[PDB]
């Protein structure tokens, strides 16, 4: 019943900026190849997502899209609820999980164990 006002509504201001530079003579070859490192699997993972969920996406709902809709002029009384239930459920369910999965997944990658370094493997796939 209760919210869970704790995991951002305690209101942190997104944890410092976007920026925060902090080298002095080793750092910075450190911080470079790291950088580089974080950002390439970090976009790598989430394009490689992007395009998979949205050519997945685009397919099915292109396909029962297209099936609903030809049936859709089909008679059937109660019918009509049986197809308007399973479309609307169907890009409902689409946008609501791409939507979600799409804040976590930059959510989770913007702050990915690899970003940091220095730690045990996650057994990422490429």
């Amino acid at each position: 019943m209760v919210d869970y006002s704790v995991w951002d509504h305690i209101e942190v201001s997104d944890d410092e900026d976007e920026t925060h530079p902090n080298i002095d003579t080793a750092s910075l070859f450190r911080w470079r190849h790291q950088a580089r490192v974080e950002r390439m699997e970090q976009f790598q993972k989430e394009k490689e997502e992007l395009d998979r969920g949205c050519r997945e996406c685009k397919r099915k709902v292109a396909e029962c899209q297209r099936k609903l809709k030809e049936l859709e002029v089909a008679e059937g009384g109660k019918a009509e609820l049986e197809r308007l239930q399973a479309e609307a459920q169907q890009l409902r369910k689409e946008e609501r999980s791409w939507e979600q999965k799409l804040e976590e997944m930059r959510k989770k990658e913007k702050s990915m164990p690899w970003n940091v370094d220095t730690l045990s493997k996650d057994g990422f796939s490429k």
